[PDB]
Order: C-alpha cells, then sequence, then structure tokens
C-alpha cells in the first residue's frame, strides 16, 4: 500500500496520502483534517487528539502537549527547564533524559517524549488506515530544520514505537517547498523563503534549490510566537472592556475566561475573511451578557508589535544566508496564522509587491509535501562546489555548486611563507570549510617560483569545465608565465543524488563550526607547498 506523509506538529498533526495522481489530506473521526497533538490519561482510558484537547480543563495534570519541545533533548537543557514551568504536567529526570509523569488508571506512569509523540503518530496512522481501508506501515515524518541528529532520531523512534517504518525524516520547510513543486522549476538555482506561523511557533527558513537538491541556507524565528498569542491580546482587551463597562474582573472565573478565549479564536478566523466580528456571550460574568464587536483594524492594533516583529527573523535569515531580499525567488506561507491579511500585507510590502505562494492550505502544506516525498520513495549545473586547499587546510571555492556549465573561473593566489620555492595545487569538491571534510580530486605542483617575501608572488589558478563536465585546472606564475595543469575526468555515476544530498546535509549540520574555521585564516589567497591533511599534528 502507499506510504503516508505525517506533519508531527507542536500543537496539531496532519496526515496525507498521494493516491491517483493527487495528495489527499485525511480527515479524522470528527471530520477534522488536523488533529491536536494532545494525549490525555484518565482513571478509565487514554485519549489522543480532539478528545484529549476537549477535556484539557478537567484533567490538566494528566493531559500532555508540547512533547515536540522535549523530543531529543536532555533534561538539563535550558529550553526544557524554562519550558517545564509553563506546562501543568510534570517532567522528571531519568538517566539525563526528560520524561512526562502522569496518573493513568490510578497508577503513576512515566513516558519518554518520543512515547507521547508515538501515541499521536498511532492516532494519525489509525486515521490513515480508516481512510485507506488497509494497514499503513511506511511513512515520511517532518521535523523543524533546526532539529539536531538526536531530535531527528527521537522522532524516528516515535514512529518505530507506533509501528511505522520511517522511510526518511525531512525538514518542514523542505516539505512545504516540495508541495509547491519548487524543485521541478527548470531554471538555475532558486532562493526560497518559508514563512511558517503556526499556533505556537514561528519559523523562517531560506532554502536554495537546484537539480532537485535542497540546501538550508538559514533558519530564524520565535519558538514562543503563534496564533494563541494573537487570541490572548483579544482576551485581555475584552477583560479590560468588561471591567470598564461593569466594574467587574472576569479573570477570577476560569470558565468565563475560557468562554471568552473560545469566542476570540472564532472572531480571529472571521477577521481573516471579514472586516468585523461579533462577540456574543450570554451570562459571561455575574449574569451580565457580553455582546460586542471587534474590527480587523482594532485586532491589528492589539497585535501590531507581534505582526511587525515577524519581519525581524526574516531580516536575520536573509543576513545569515548572505542574500538581499531582492534575491528571493519564491515565498511560501505555512501555518494558519499566515491567513491573517495584515501578516500577508507586511511580508508582501517587505518584498516590494512580490506575490506569495498560499494556494495550498497553510495548515496542510507540510503534510502535503511529506505525502509527495513518501510516494516518490515508495515507488546542466555543477553538482558540488569546486576549489583548492589554501593555507591551514581551508577550502577556497573557485566554482560554486549549481553553476551552469560550460564555465571558466580564475582567481589569483600568493605564497604563505617567505622565499617559498613552489605551491601545491590541491583540487577538492564539497561544501565544507575544511578540505579534510571534502573530497580530493587531484593535485599538481608549480615550482621555480623566484624567491620573494610572503604575499608577493602571484599565481593565477583557473578552473575550466567543458559542456561534458571535464575539469581542467591550470596554475600560471604571473612573474614568469611558467604553468602546470591537471585534467580531472567526469566519471559517470561517481556521485548519486543521495551522495550530493548527504554532503549538502553535512554542511548544514556543521555550518556554525565551519564559519569559525573560515574566520581563522587572515589571508584567503595564500597557498602552501604541502598538504595540510598529511602534516603531523
Ligand atoms: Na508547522
Amino acid at each position: 500500500g502507499p506510504a503516508v506523509g505525517i506533519d508531527l506538529g507542536t500543537t496539531y498533526s496532519c496526515v496525507g496520502v498521494f493516491q491517483h495522481g493527487k495528495v489527499e489530506i485525511i480527515a479524522n473521526d470528527q471530520g477534522n483534517r488536523t488533529t491536536p497533538s494532545y494525549v490525555a490519561f484518565t482513571d478509565t482510558e487514554r485519549l489522543i487528539g480532539d478528545a484529549a484537547k476537549n477535556q484539557v480543563a478537567m484533567n490538566p495534570t494528566n493531559t500532555v502537549f508540547d512533547a515536540k519541545r522535549l523530543i531529543g533533548r536532555r533534561f538539563d537543557d535550558a529550553v526544557v527547564q524554562s519550558d517545564m514551568k509553563h506546562w501543568p504536567f510534570m517532567v522528571v529526570n531519568d538517566a539525563g533524559r526528560p520524561k512526562v509523569q502522569v496518573e493513568y488508571k490510578g497508577e503513576t506512569k512515566s513516558f519518554y517524549p518520543e512515547e507521547v509523540s508515538s501515541m499521536v503518530l498511532t492516532k494519525m496512522k489509525e486515521i490513515a488506515e480508516a481512510y485507506l481501508g488497509k494497514t499503513v506501515t511506511n511513512a515520511v515524518v517532518t521535523v523543524p530544520a533546526y532539529f539536531n541528529d538526536s531530535q531527528r532520531q527521537a522522532t524516528k523512534d516515535a514512529g518505530t514505537i507506533a509501528g511505522l517504518n520511517v522511510l526518511r525524516i525531512i525538514n518542514e520547510p523542505t516539505a512545504a517547498a516540495i508541495a509547491y513543486g519548487l524543485d521541478k522549476k527548470v531554471g538555475a538555482e532558486r532562493n526560497v523563503l518559508i514563512f511558517d506561523l503556526g499556533g505556537g511557533t514561528f519559523d523562517v527558513s531560506i532554502l536554495t534549490i537546484a537539480a532537485g537538491i535542497f540546501e538550508v541556507k538559514s533558519t530564524a524565528g520565535d519558538t514562543h510566537l503563534g496564533g494563541e498569542d494573537f487570541d490572548n491580546r483579544m482576551v485581555n482587551h475584552f477583560i479590560a472592556e468588561f471591567k470598564r463597562k461593569h466594574k467587574k474582573d472576569i479573570s477570577e472565573n476560569k470558565r468565563a475566561v475560557r468562554r471568552l478565549r473560545t469566542a476570540c479564536e472564532r472572531a480571529k478566523r472571521t477577521l481573516s475573511s471579514s472586516t468585523q466580528a461579533s462577540i456574543e456571550i450570554d451570562s459571561l460574568y455575574e449574569g451580565i451578557d457580553f455582546y460586542t464587536s471587534i474590527t480587523r483594524a482594532r485586532f491589528e492594533e492589539l497585535n501590531a508589535d507581534l505582526f511587525r516583529g515577524t519581519l525581524d527573523p526574516v531580516e536575520k535569515a536573509l543576513r545569515d544566508a548572505k542574500l538581499d531580499k531582492s534575491q528571493i525567488h519564491d515565498i511560501v506561507l505555512v501555518g494558519g496564522s499566515t491567513r491573517i491579511p495584515k501578516i500577508q500585507k507586511l511580508l508582501q510590502d517587505f518584498f516590494n509587491g512580490k506575490e506569495l505562494n498560499k494556494s495550498i492550505n497553510p495548515d496542510e502544506a507540510v503534510a502535503y509535501g511529506a505525502a509527495v516525498q513518501a510516494a516518490i520513495l515508495s515507488g546542466d549545473v555543477t553538482p558540488l562546489s569546486l576549489g583548492i586547499e589554501t593555507a591551514g587546510g581551508v577550502m577556497t571555492v573557485l566554482i560554486k555548486r549549481n553553476t551552469t556549465i560550460p564555465t571558466k573561473q580564475t582567481q589569483t593566489f600568493t605564497t604563505y611563507s617567505d622565499n617559498q620555492p613552489g605551491v601545491l595545487i590541491q583540487v577538492y569538491e564539497g561544501e565544507r570549510a575544511m578540505t579534510k571534510d571534502n573530497n580530493l580530486l587531484g593535485k599538481f605542483e608549480l615550482t621555480g617560483i623566484p624567491p620573494a617575501p610572503r604575499g608577493v608572488p602571484q599565481i593565477e589558478v583557473t578552473f575550466d569545465i567543458d559542456a561534458n563536465g571535464i575539469l581542467n585546472v591550470s596554475a600560471v606564475d604571473k612573474s614568469t608565465g611558467k604553468e602546470n595543469k591537471i585534467t580531472i575526468t567526469n566519471d559517470k555515476g561517481r556521485l548519486s543524488k543521495e551522495d550530493i544530498e548527504r554532503m549538502v546535509q553535512e554542511a548544514e549540520k556543521y555550518k556554525a563550526e565551519d564559519e569559525k574555521q573560515r574566520d581563522k585564516v587572515s589571508s584567503k589567497n595564500s597557498l602552501e607547498s604541502y598538504a595540510f591533511n598529511m602534516k603531523a599534528t
């Protein structure tokens, strides 16, 4: 049977299947295409999904949510320590691992974050099985791009516990791009910004896509910004309005606040499609009916700081990606909060009128991409950056990856040491800062450099790639015209698509460490006479 794509979200989860040439997002028992990531433990039963969320007020201690925040993390993590304070449920330390502790059937029980996530995955698997009419085993599960190897493995383990064979763990921004088919664009590399504003988290991701290959250039956002925050601003405003009108604070009554919050969430949805919404609550407090209205403009004023603040992570991501806003080719909206008209206007105005990709339901786009990838697994540009080793074993790129062929790139280099007799030209392929982490393709020596102080001799290195992809690397001593060259054959099938993806992924994993290595050397054009990788120490 077909594999399924699952968006394991912090607040809500979504499951989709690619069948008959089309992705179908699967509705649950109550007809909802999204299922709350909530598990509830009671004296009589365990509830997953809408049932768990509906009874949260009655059983807060035994209702678990935000397990994604704890997944793949140590208990001593500061995020876990700060996050634990907000949650009613208890978090405990077992062998350096956080666990949720709850009372189920009168017995204290402890579950690893992956175990709670496995229960949400079990419900999504059952939702898929009811729709398909067949057992579902294979799945593609999505995770935030910033997730580390531990967080990804823990998410895979949650699927394994649920009985799912997790074919691959893919980034949520990449899944959204796959849903819009940005990989199938016939032109040269494209820079894509994924603006993801969910119920509880805000994620901005910049990706570069060429030849079906995705690279995460930058990530930015707020882990604590979401639609619920917009609802809270409306609730606080209404509490103030009631207090001004009736001289009473409804904050004391928990149910009254819950009823107001429910009305505010409905009003916010109405405000996305209409310019005004009505709040009608009978007997909100002390028998006083609350009948009032809110304009879209008032809602925008209440959330003005939060809405404008979304641009700040966009600016940071662009700086980290070393890209100007003009260089973004595609913008994708993900998450329900992206429906808000003010958010769309602010992003479009920031991008100078650029159209936004919002045709796919923002709540379902990540699951849609996961479903497309699951089906693919179920059934001329340069592949890698090309460069030479500079002093310190550093990779200096002459031809960037995704460069159209044929191409010729020339750079000038100098000696690192005084009276250096020769330079060793070492050709490497890869996206890592250091040649040790890249692949050596060939080496040649240019000798007879006239004795001179360091930084004075000029050596022009040229990389020439023909249409067939054969690489010719040449070095000329500018003082004498003396030259040496190597021809590197293009071996067919040497590199698979997966091989390129692994090398790009490795660069994403070590980007912070790699940048520090780049900053270490004062000169970027200095060549030594030896191979740094073969040096002792
Ligand atoms: Na999401």
